């Protein structure tokens, strides 16, 4: 269907989904000289201590760690946001190389992979309602360098070559996503939208400045994953990632001076 190869990748999105072309869509380059330092933005304040993670599964664009969304468990909330906002999976994107695989970039810098920790309002009672608001979910976009290794990424480095094909998923329970943040909550945000199909503008996209550092071997069992199902030809899932599109009408604003 749609993906990330020569014939059905970015590029053809907008046949099936014209919105590809739309105000507000995502990922955009961060240029750090013109996003505004925003004083009234207040700090991010992530609550992630009764978190539930359920399961891990490859959907074949990427693999996604699914959280229990059925109570207050593990919500984002503050920053730019004026609501309360659930943790329901995360996932990330990643490059055939270290030079490429995030979804945003900063200054045109791209980085290895992205992490992206996806939360729907609790204003709209579940997430496939929420989608359709322009206010329905937040996303915390986390950038990954290659360097030192991320000691609480390996569990999910681990269960990797038990999903290797699409369709697969795994028991993941008792994952503690506060493992994945970096030092500083310092952030940029901006609107936009959803960086698959169906790209519907619906995304309050929080940005952290600083990075995560993985290892080499980490990003590396990333790329041993498949795009495709058990029994059919071997596609490496590698630059699973959508490319900037235009700011348009939009300003980033930044935490931080
Ligand atoms: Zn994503």
């Amino acid at each position: 269907h749609w993906g990330y190869g020569k014939h059905n990748g970015p590029e053809h999105w907008h046949k099936d989904f014209p919105i590809a072309k739309g105000e507000r869509q995502s990922p955009v380059d961060i240029d750090t000289h013109t996003a505004k330092y925003d004083p009234s933005l207040k700090p991010l304040s992530v609550s992630y201590d009764q978190a539930t993670s359920l399961r891990i599964l490859n959907n074949g664009h990427a693999f996604n760690v699914e959280f229990d969304d059925s109570q207050d468990k593990a919500v984002l909330k503050g920053g730019p946001l004026d609501g309360t906002y659930r943790l329901i999976q995360f996932h990330f994107h990643w490059g055939s190389l270290d030079g490429q695989g995030s979804e945003h970039t900063v200054d045109k810098k791209k980085y290895a992979a992205e992490l992206h920790l996806v939360h729907w309002n609790t204003k709209y009672g579940d997430f496939g309602k929420a989608v359709q608001q322009p206010d329905g979910l937040a996303v915390l976009g986390i950038f990954l360098k290659v360097g030192s290794a991320k000691p609480g990424l390996q569990k999910v480095v681990d269960v990797l070559d038990s999903i290797k094909t699409k369709g697969k998923s795994a028991d993941f329970t008792n994952f503690d996503p506060r493992g994945l943040l970096p030092e500083s909550l310092d952030y940029w945000t901006y609107p936009g939208s959803l960086t698959t199909p169906p790209l519907l503008e619906c995304v309050t996209w929080i940005v952290l400045k600083e990075p995560i550092s993985v290892s080499s071997e980490q990003v590396l069992k990333f790329r041993k994953l498949n795009f495709n199902g058990e029994g059919e030809p071997e596609e490496l899932m590698v630059d699973n990632w959508r490319p900037a599109q235009p700011l348009k009408n939009r300003q980033i604003k930044a935490s931080f001076k």
